[PDB]
C-alpha cells in the first residue's frame, strides 16, 4: 500500500504498536530517560493515526526506516549523550540506518535491575498497570538491544498475567516469586539462544547453519518433501542473517513472509500448524518456531536402500555433494525426532567422511557397506550419558545431584573459579531436573537445548578470564564436538592442591538465618574448596566429611547458644576432617 506506517498500525493494533515502538526506541536510544521515550511513542502513534485516516497525508508515504531515522535524529542531546552516533544523522537514509546499528551498544554499563519486594510491585502494578509494565519493558529493552522486539513483547504479556493473578492471591509472594524466577530464566535462555545462533552463523558459516536447520526441520516436519524443507532452510537462513545483523524491520518482514508462506502450504508441511496459523500476525512465527513435532509416516523405507546398498551412491553424491548429504540428513532426522540435532550432524559428518574416503576406491559399494555400524557408538554415547545421569538424579535429589556434579567437575578443572563452578554445576543440575522428567524419546533433544546455552555461557565466561587450555580447546572446537569434548575431560593429575585455609572452612550462625538458596550456595562453595584442597579424596571419604557437616549444622543451628557451638564444634569438625582426609 501507499502508507507503510498505516499498514503496520492496522494489522498490529494500537496497543502492540505503541509497545513495539517503545521497545524499538529503547533499543537504540538506550541512554534516554523513560519519559522521553514515552513522548516519542505518542508522537509516532499520533503520526500513525493520521496516516490511517488519510493514506495520502504528509510524510505518510515515507518508509519506516526513513521515518524511524528522522525521529531518532530529532533528539537534541543526541551528539552530547551519544557522541559519534549523532554523526549518523548526517548520512543518506540507506546508510543512516546502517550507521545506527553499528552504535547499538550490545552491552551498556547500566545498573543491574533489582527485584523490588512483592508488595511494592503489586501496589505499583495496581496504581498504574500501564506505566509499571512500560517502565520495565523499557528497562529490559535498553539492556538487551538485540532481543527480537516481538518476543520481548510476548514476555511482557506473561509478566502481566503473573501479576494479575498473583497480586490477587492470599499469599502474593508464594504465587509471584516463582512465576518471576521462571520468567527470568526462560528470558535469559531465549536471549542466550538468539546470540548463540548468531555467533554460530558468524563463526562456522552458512553451511553448518543449513545443516543444523535441515536436521531440525526434518524432525519437526517429517511429512514435508525434501524440496520443501530445503526451501524453508534457505528462507530461514536469510531470515536469521538479517535478524542477527540487528535490523528489526527487515527481520520482522522476512519472518512475517515466512510465517505466511508456511501457513498457505500448511497441509504440505505439517498437520500440527492449525493453531499457529490461526493466531494474529504478531504471533504466527513465534508459535511456528515452537510448534511440536508432527507425526512421522509409519510407512518409511530403510535408509540403507538409497544410502548404503544402492550401487551408484557416489554418482549421486559427486553430482551434488551437499544436496545428497542434505537428503541423508533429512531422511535420517525425520525418522529420529528423539536424537539431538548435533548427533544427527555427527552422523552426517561421519557419512561424508566415509563417502569421501570411499568413492575414490576400487569397489566403493564395499568400502562404505559398513557405515551404519559407524553410527551405533555415536548414537549410544549420548544416550548412555542421559540414562546414567538421569538415574543418579532420581536417587539423589536436584540438590544432592548438584553436589555430585560439583565434585565431578572440580576434579576435572580445579583451575576454575569456585563461584563459576558452583553456578555451572547448579544450572547443569536444573537441566537434569527439567529433562529427566520426560520420557526417553524427548530427553536428548531436551538436554541438547538447555546444555547448549549452559555450555555457551560457560565458554563466554572463560573467553574473558581464561584458566584452562582444555576448556578453551573444547570451547573453540567445532559445534559438533563441543559437548563430546567436555564429556571427554578427565581428572586433572597435574593440579597442585590449594593449601589449607582456616577461613574458607569456618562457619557462623549466619547459615541458620539464611534461606535455602543462599545456604546451599554457602555449602556448595565450601565443597568446591574442599575438593580443591584435597582432590584425591574419595566419593566415600568426602561423603563422610559431608555427613559430619550436615550434622554439625543441625547440632549448632538449633542449640541454645548457636554462636559458640559453631566455634567449638567447628574447631572439631575441621580438625577431625583433616585427619580423615590425610
Ligand atoms: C528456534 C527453533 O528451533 C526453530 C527455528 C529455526 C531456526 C534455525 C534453523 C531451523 C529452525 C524457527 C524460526 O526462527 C522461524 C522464524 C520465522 C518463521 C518460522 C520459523 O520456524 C522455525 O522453526
Ligand atoms: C519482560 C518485560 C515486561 C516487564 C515486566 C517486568 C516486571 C518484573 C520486574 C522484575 C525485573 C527484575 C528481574 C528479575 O530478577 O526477575
Ligand atoms: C516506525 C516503525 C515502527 C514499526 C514497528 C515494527 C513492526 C514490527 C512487526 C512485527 C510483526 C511480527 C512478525 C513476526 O515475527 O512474525
Ligand atoms: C541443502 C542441504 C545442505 C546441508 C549440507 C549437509 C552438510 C552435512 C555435513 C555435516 C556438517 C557438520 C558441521 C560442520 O562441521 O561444519
Ligand atoms: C540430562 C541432564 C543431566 C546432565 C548430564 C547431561 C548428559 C546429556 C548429554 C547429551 C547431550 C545431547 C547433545 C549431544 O548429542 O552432544
Ligand atoms: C567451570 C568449568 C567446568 C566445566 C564443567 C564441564 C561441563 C560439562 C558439560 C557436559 C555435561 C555432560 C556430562 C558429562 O559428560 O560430564
Ligand atoms: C578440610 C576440612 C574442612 C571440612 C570441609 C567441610 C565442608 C563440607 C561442605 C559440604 C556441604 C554438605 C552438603 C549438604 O548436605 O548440604
Amino acid at each position: 500500500h501507499k502508507s507503510e506506517v498505516a499498514h503496520r498500525f492496522k494489522d498490529l493494533g494500537e496497543e502492540n504498536f505503541k509497545a513495539l515502538v517503545l521497545i524499538a526506541f529503547a533499543q537504540y536510544l538506550q541512554q534516554c530517560p523513560f519519559e522521553d521515550h514515552v513522548k516519542l511513542v505518542n508522537e509516532v502513534t499520533e503520526f500513525a493515526k493520521t496516516c490511517v485516516a488519510d493514506e495520502s497525508a504528509e510524510n505518510c508515504d515515507k518508509s519506516l526506516h526513513t521515518l524511524f531515522g528522522d525521529k531518532l535524529c530529532t533528539v537534541a542531546t543526541l551528539r552530547e549523550t551519544y557522541g559519534e552516533m549523532a554523526d549518523c544523522c548526517a548520512k543518506q537514509e540507506p546508510e543512516r540506518n546502517e550507521c545506527f546499528l553499528q552504535h547499538k551498544d550490545d552491552n551498556p554499563n547500566l545498573p543491574r535491575l533489582v527485584r523490588p519486594e512483592v508488595d511494592v510491585m503489586c501496589t505499583a502494578f495496581h496504581d498504574n498497570e500501564e506505566t509499571f509494565l512500560k517502565k520495565y519493558l523499557y528497562e529490559i529493552a535498553r539492556r538487551h538491544p538485540y532481543f527480537y522486539a516481538p518476543e520481548l513483547l510476548f514476555f511482557a504479556k506473561r509478566y502481566k498475567a503473573a501479576f494479575t493473578e498473583c497480586c490477587q492471591a492470599a499469599d502474593k509472594a508464594a504465587c509471584l516469586l516463582p512465576k518471576l524466577d521462571e520468567l527470568r530464566d526462560e528470558g535469559k535462555a531465549s536471549s542466550a539462544k538468539q546470540r548463540l545462533k548468531c555467533a554460530s552463523l558468524q563463526k562456522f558459516g552458512e553451511r553448518a547453519f543449513k545443516a543444523w536447520a535441515v536436521a531440525r526441520l526434518s524432525q519437526r516436519f517429517p511429512k514435508a518433501e525434501f524440496a520443501e524443507v530445503s526451501k524453508l532452510v534457505t528462507d530461514l537462513t536469510k531470515v536469521h542473517t538479517e535478524c542477527c545483523h540487528g535490523d528489526l524491520l527487515e527481520c520482522a518482514d522476512d519472518r512475517a513472509d515466512l510465517a505466511k508462506y508456511i501457513c498457505e502450504n500448511q497441509d504440505s508441511i505439517s498437520s500440527k500448524l492449525k493453531e499457529c496459523c490461526e493466531k494474529p500476525l504478531l504471533e504466527k512465527s513465534h508459535c511456528i518456531a515452537e510448534v511440536e513435532n508432527d507425526e512421522m509416516p509409519a510407512d518409511l523405507p530403510s535408509l540403507a536402500a538409497d544410502f548404503v546398498e544402492s550401487k551408484d551412491v557416489c554418482k549421486n553424491y559427486a553430482e551434488a555433494k551437499d544436496v545428497f548429504l542434505g537428503m541423508f540428513l533429512y531422511e535420517y532426522a525425520r525418522r529420529h525426532p528423539d536424537y539431538s540435532v548435533v548427533l544427527l550432524l555427527r552422523l552426517a559428518k561421519t557419512y561424508e567422511t566415509t563417502l569421501e574416503k570411499c568413492c575414490a576406491a576400487a569397489d566403493p559399494h564395499e568400502c562404505y557397506a559398513k557405515v551404519f555400524d559407524e553410527f551405533k557408538p555415536l548414537v549410544e554415547e549420548p544416550q548412555n550419558l542421559i540414562k546414567q545421569n538421569c538415574e543418579l538424579f532420581e536417587q539423589l535429589g536436584e540438590y544432592k545431584f548438584q553436589n555430585a556434579l560439583l565434585v565431578r567437575y572440580t576434579k576435572k578443572v580445579p583451575q576454575v573459579s569456585t563461584p563459576t563452578l558452583v553456578e555451572v554445576s547448579r544450572n547443569l543440575g536444573k537441566v537434569g531436573s527439567k529433562c529427566c522428567k520426560h520420557p526417553e524419546a524427548k530427553r536428548m533433544p531436551c538436554a541438547e537445548d538447555y546444555l547448549s546455552v549452559v555450555l555457551n555461557q560457560l565458554c563466554v565466561l572463560h573467553e574473558k578470564t581464561p584458566v584452562s587450555d582444555r576448556v578453551t580447546k573444547c570451547c573453540t572446537e567445532s559445534l559438533v564436538n563441543r559437548r563430546p569434548c567436555f564429556s571427554a575431560l578427565e581428572v586433572d593429575e597435574t593440579y597442585v592442591p590449594k593449601e589449607f585455609n582456616a577461613e574458607t572452612f569456618t562457619f557462623h550462625a549466619d547459615i541458620c538465618t539464611l534461606s535455602e538458596k543462599e545456604r546451599q550456595i554457602k555449602k556448595q562453595t565450601a565443597l568446591v574448596e574442599l575438593v580443591k584442597h584435597k582432590p584425591k579424596a574419595t566419593k566415600e571419604q568426602l561423603k563422610a566429611v559431608m555427613d559430619d557437616f550436615a550434622a554439625f549444622v543441625e547440632k549448632c543451628c538449633k542449640a541454645d547458644d548457636k554462636e559458640t557451638c559453631f566455634a567449638e564444634e567447628g574447631k572439631k569438625l575441621v580438625a577431625a576432617s583433616q585427619a580423615a582426609l590425610g
